[PDB]
């Protein structure tokens, strides 16, 4: 074994089912997991993933 869950878990649908569909990305801060396609997004970007409050977050330092 390697991990129990971690956030594994969508909050959009409550679906913690990684698929090429509906992938459920994971963030960068906060840890949110919710598919790519749940939050409204095209598809997977370059790096991680920043819920409104993360990238908001980081947004202010810059
Ligand atoms: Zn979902
Ligand atoms: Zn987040």
């Amino acid at each position: 074994q390697s991990l129990i869950d971690e956030d594994a878990v969508c909050s959009i649908c409550m679906d913690g089912e990684s698929q090429n569909s509906n992938v459920i990305l994971f963030c960068d801060m906060c840890n949110l997991a919710v598919h790519q396609e749940c939050y409204g997004v095209p598809y997977i970007p370059e790096g991680q993933w920043l819920c409104r409050h993360c990238l908001q977050s980081r947004a202010r330092p810059a």
